[PDB]
């Protein structure tokens, strides 16, 4: 079972676009967290493997995923980083839970199709 890069891009990119369409919830996820710019210099002490929407998009566009689960792993790494770093009462944390709900809804029919 081998997946062509364009097969993964066509199937999976719409699920990433579904996340981008969430406003305001996708806004903290669209670019790599910049700890110095944001004034949160502890970020990289807590989050060892950053991930965000732009990076996943680039990996999809440049054929970095060989299997659907590798893309799913990156989306979930993004979510887990956000729940790990941010407090449960914070915007980023609540927004992460919304994106996880949206992603779950969108990814399962795509997985059934792949
Ligand atoms: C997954 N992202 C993640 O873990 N981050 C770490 C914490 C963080 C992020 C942002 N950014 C990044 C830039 C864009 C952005 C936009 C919004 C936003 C939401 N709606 N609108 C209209 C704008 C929000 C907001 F949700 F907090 C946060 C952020 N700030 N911080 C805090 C906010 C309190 O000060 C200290 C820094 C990312």
């Amino acid at each position: 079972k081998i997946f062509k890069p364009e097969e993964l891009r066509q199937a999976l990119m719409p699920t990433l676009e579904a996340l981008y369409r969430q406003d305001p919830e996708s806004l903290p996820f669209r670019q790599p967290v910049d700890p110095q710019l944001l004034g949160i210099p502890d970020y990289f002490d807590i989050v060892k493997n950053p991930m965000d929407l732009s990076t996943i998009k680039r990996k999809l566009d440049t054929g970095q995923y060989q299997e659907p689960w590798q893309y799913v792993d990156d989306v979930w790494l993004m979510f887990n980083n956000a729940w790990l770093y941010n407090r449960k009462t914070s915007r980023v944390y609540k927004f992460c839970s919304k994106l996880a709900e949206v992603f779950e809804q969108e990814i399962d029919p795509v997985m059934q199709s792949l």
